[PDB]
């Protein structure tokens, strides 16, 4: 049984205290990459919440920042907000 988060509850999660993002339908959370993340530290913040998948398909990540993502996936967005 997936789990679903919602846009709304994802995007109270815009700290640092507490990092989620959505990127390709996915949501995670991304508190304990930050520091891991080679890339920086504030691009991450700059989008807590949001849905960065525009921007990081923007920046080139390649299949093993892909894979990456696998550790630190939380769930996926609710259908119901899904933009189809
Ligand atoms: C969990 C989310 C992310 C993961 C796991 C991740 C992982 C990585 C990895 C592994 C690299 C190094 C080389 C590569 O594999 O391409 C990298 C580079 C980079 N990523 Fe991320 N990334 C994430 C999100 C983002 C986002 C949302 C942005 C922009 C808003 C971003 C911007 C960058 C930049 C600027 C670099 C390095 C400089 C460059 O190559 O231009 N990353 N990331």
């Amino acid at each position: 049984a997936v789990t679903y988060y919602r846009l709304e509850e994802v995007a109270k999660r815009n700290t640092a205290e507490e990092t989620w993002m959505v990127i390709h339908g996915r949501v995670y959370d991304i508190t304990r990459f930050l520091s891991e993340h080679p890339g920086g530290e504030e691009v991450l913040l700059e989008q807590a919440g949001a849905d960065a998948t525009e921007s990081f398909e923007d920046v080139g990540h390649s299949p093993d920042a892909r894979e990456m993502l696998k550790q630190y996936y939380i769930g996926d967005v609710h259908p119901n907000d899904l933009k189809p």
